[PDB]
């Protein structure tokens, strides 16, 4: 661990994403901001809303740019553009000029109980609203200083339900701008080629349920692409996959049989506090393309990643799962379900994406999260999908 002062610097659950402490203007204006790998602008409430107990005030910042330039991102909000002086007190120790979509009008964007008060897309420019002439934050930040252009996280899910005041005082994570922190994985990092830069796509090359291969042409998988993003809670995947994955996981824990509105994500199950049948569900192996030709490796998390632990509608002693796989028309997403068992490292520099099991993933005594290689995969660009 060579960055203790960015360690453990997150806050939330995948249910409500992750966020970390940020400040805008002079004097600075502190700000609780959503860690989005999924988007591009960074973008804070900076008008008067129901939800938010602070907002970002221009009038009050001698450091304030106007932009004059409007911005519309359909929930969805709207926005004035202008820049200003960003810091991250728990990150680097730098202060940087980037540019900010002050949010004026929104609609279900905010959210009641949620603690954030603002996004932080660190995506690239490509997908950057109004069009990627927005330069965005990191990209501002690697640009002024001298933080190298590679930033790593650690999103921890508790493993159980976080009540108001436990997810306020509880740790969430780590987000390491700049590095790579060694206390936060265990066993040995694997690195994925980023397929290009806009959201940070990557190929899926084989999928298992319980080392059984889901046997689909592996096009299906990065149809229309697969991206890895904090900013969304599930696992999502294509249609197609999805149906074949729920097939096959239905299977595998066919010893208890679960309604259709569990696997449609819309409907918790429950179970006597400490009897949750971790064994009979299988556990998910992802192979993605490696950094050498015909050569990958896999992910593989546990339900403990999948089934997100929520309250009891009765907020009983019975531990209450929603299952956290949904299916998606935009291809897959590695959401906070992927990212709770590994720490990645979105290495920019050299367009790559690490893994390296969690430090923190919730396992039991007789499974954990793993990342293993390598394995001899050919035609691997042919996963790729095009359009
Ligand atoms: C390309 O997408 C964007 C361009 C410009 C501005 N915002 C964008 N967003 C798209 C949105 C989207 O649907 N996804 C999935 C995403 N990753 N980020 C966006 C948003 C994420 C959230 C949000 C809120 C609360 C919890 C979690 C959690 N966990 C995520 C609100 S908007 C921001």
């Amino acid at each position: 661990g060579s960055f203790v002062e960015m360690v453990d610097n997150l806050r939330g659950k995948s249910g409500q994403g992750y966020y970390v402490e940020m400040t805008v203007g002079s004097p600075p204006q502190t700000l609780n901001i959503l860690v989005d790998t999924g988007s591009s602008n960074f973008a804070v409430g900076a008008a008067p809303h129901p939800f938010l107990h602070r907002y970002y005030q221009r009038q009050l910042s001698s450091t304030y740019r106007d932009l004059r330039k409007g911005v519309y991102v359909p929930g969805k909000w709207e926005g004035e553009l202008g820049t200003d002086l960003v810091s991250i007190p728990h990150g680097p120790n730098v202060t940087v000029r980037a540019n900010i979509a002050a949010i004026t009008e929104s609609d279900k964007f905010f959210i009641n109980g949620s603690n954030w008060e603002g996004i932080l897309g660190l995506a690239y420019a490509e997908i950057a609203r109004p069009d990627d002439s927005l330069e965005p934050f990191f990209d501002s930040l690697v640009k002024q200083t001298h933080v190298p252009n590679l930033f790593s996280l650690q999103l921890c899910g508790a493993g159980f339900p976080l009540n108001q005041s436990e997810v306020l005082a509880s740790v969430g994570g780590s987000m390491i701008i700049g590095g790579i922190d060694h206390s936060l994985y265990t066993g040995s990092l694997w690195y994925t080629p980023i397929r290009r830069e806009w959201y940070y796509e990557v190929i899926i090359v084989r999928v298992e349920i319980n080392g059984q291969d889901l046997k689909m042409d592996c096009k299906e998988y990065n149809y229309d692409k697969s991206i890895v993003d904090s900013g969304t809670t599930n696992l999502r995947l294509p249609k197609k996959v999805f149906e074949a994955a729920v097939k096959s996981i239905k299977a595998a824990s066919s010893t208890e049989k679960f309604p259709d509105g569990f696997w449609l994500g819309e409907q918790l199950v429950c179970w006597q506090a400490g009897t949750t049948p971790w064994n009979i569900f299988p556990v998910i192996s992802l192979y993605l393309m490696g950094e050498v030709t015909n050569q990958s490796f896999r992910i593989t998390i546990l339900p403990q990643q999948y089934l997100r632990p929520v309250e009891d509608v009765a907020t009983s002693q019975d531990d209450c799962y929603k299952f956290a796989i949904s299916q998606s028309s935009t291809g897959t997403v590695m959401g906070a379900v992927i990212m709770e068992g590994f720490y990645v490292v979105f290495d920019r520099a050299r367009k790559r994406i690490g893994f390296a099991v969690s430090a923190c993933h919730v396992h039991d005594e007789f499974r954990t999260a793993a990342v293993e290689g390598p394995f001899v995969t050919l035609d691997m660009e042919d996963c790729g999908y095009n359009i």
